[PDB]
């Protein structure tokens, strides 16, 4: 019955591990921005293989669960930095925290 | 067409690789529980980085929303700090009989 | 205000790292077929532990994730059901931006 | 931050206003059984027009909507499938606050 | 591809037609508030029958499709006014407008 | 268990009872279209009140998300002002064969 929010969204950012932004690993910059943006949190996963119609470059997935508006901000910031990968989003229910 | 269940939910427990319980790893204890409560199954992942050093540990469980809640109750207290999430999903297959 | 595709779904296939199909690592076989079929993409994860409903506990979980249009996913599931023994396949909507 | 129930779903049953089951208006029969079973609730709508895949065009649509926990909906669908001829039953999640 | 929003929510308010608030029909007051609240819009339906474990009182359903935050406001305003009925919410995608 | 489709979407077209097209009621014209494009089916509702006198008219269509989009294109222009919505749904049955 108790839930933090019912309009929470799960954002997933798929990029290659070697993708770069101004010489730095794109995922680190992305995670860096999320931090100074005051976003709830994030989890980064590294796949063992991946491919996108549109492998020395393992997949890295940056996942962020937050309120809708916050996630909209993030997409608007990160869209420019990503020329190859994908961004998905779907609702989810957050039950606990700390 | 055929599916296994259209009433299932995906439970995701986000904790810390270093989180402990009564002396043991919080994820190993949870999985033990889940296995003794008769849950459908579970899959544990370890991220490379996370913020909410410590590696994020995510135990995932897909089952009747009615087992998931049974699971939520028994774990809500053990998770002093972290996050629990849940959302619908359809289980299309398991692969017990081929035809 | 602009999303890439119409009706996309996220397929997740769970199997064992040690699973095989005709002497080959089942997941690589699955990924291969997906590519051949012309699927939008796929990501493969390796878990550190997992259990279901006779498999070694040291047999790590492998999750093959595919995000694509509905008919495509339908087609994928149609092709890989025969190769999934005692695993699991899930699907649910998502929006790809 | 407080929702009433865990895993609720919205069942929608589509049938014809003129449909019958043992000489009675099928929808009233469905609603009756739902009540007997102890279902959380139900709402019935009457459309002004509808068509599917031999029924009069003047035979208005009747939609029986049920919002309840998963197992309950499972049970409902199990009971009314036999009474639904050339209609439609849909389901999808929802959160009841 | 073109969509107004991806974090739109469909809110549904189920009450009886005779339900009242300070002597006026509860649904009219509800619709009245939504209007002076600047909400996107709303559609009211009247069922031909209904029942809630928790019929001379036909069901009235007030439906509102809007951004998440707006819908949160609405729930917070209307929750007090409703002692018998139900409030559901799930995501939806808005494609067009005017 | 068995279902009809887990890939379907529910399309909802909100217009005005008085909205017209080339001289006819916008909803009657849409339904005509939907029937000639071979869509699974449709259900039309008339609210008692709405604001976005005029009665709100809602044509609902459940079908492959691939027919729904075919439908969206052909109607987006006809709907000068109103609203179109879409979201997933599972079609559990149709009732053609009992067993
Ligand atoms: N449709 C998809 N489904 C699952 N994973 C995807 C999909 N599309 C892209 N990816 C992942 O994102 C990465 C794409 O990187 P890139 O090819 O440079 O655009 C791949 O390594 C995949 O693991
Ligand atoms: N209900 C479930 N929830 C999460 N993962 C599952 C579930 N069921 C099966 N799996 C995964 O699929 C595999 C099942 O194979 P097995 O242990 O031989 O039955 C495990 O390694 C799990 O990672
Ligand atoms: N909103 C979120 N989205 C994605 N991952 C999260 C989120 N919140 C927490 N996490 C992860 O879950 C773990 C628990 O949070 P913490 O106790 O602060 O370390 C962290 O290691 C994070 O990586
Ligand atoms: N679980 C439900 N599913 C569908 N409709 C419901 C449900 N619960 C309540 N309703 C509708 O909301 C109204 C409840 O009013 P009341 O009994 O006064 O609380 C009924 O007339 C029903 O049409
Ligand atoms: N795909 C659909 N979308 C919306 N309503 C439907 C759909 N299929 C069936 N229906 C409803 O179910 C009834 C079908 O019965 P029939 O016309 O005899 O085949 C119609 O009156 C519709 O209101
Ligand atoms: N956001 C919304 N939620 C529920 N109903 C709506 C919404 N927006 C528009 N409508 C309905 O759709 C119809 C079209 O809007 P309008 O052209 O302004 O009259 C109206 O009669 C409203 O009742």
């Amino acid at each position: 019955v108790e839930v933090e929010h019912w309009n929470t969204l799960r954002l997933r950012i798929y990029i290659g591990e070697n993708d770069k932004w101004e010489g730095r690993p794109l995922y680190k910059v992305i995670v860096e921005k999320l931090r100074e943006m005051g976003i709830a949190g994030a989890t980064v996963y590294r796949g063992i293989y991946g491919f996108g119609k549109k492998s020395t470059d393992l997949p890295i997935i940056v996942e962020v669960v937050d309120r809708g508006h916050n996630i909209e901000k993030v997409v608007n910031v990160i869209k420019p930095m990503i020329k190859d990968g994908m961004i998905t989003v779907e609702p989810t229910i957050v039950l606990w925290v700390g």
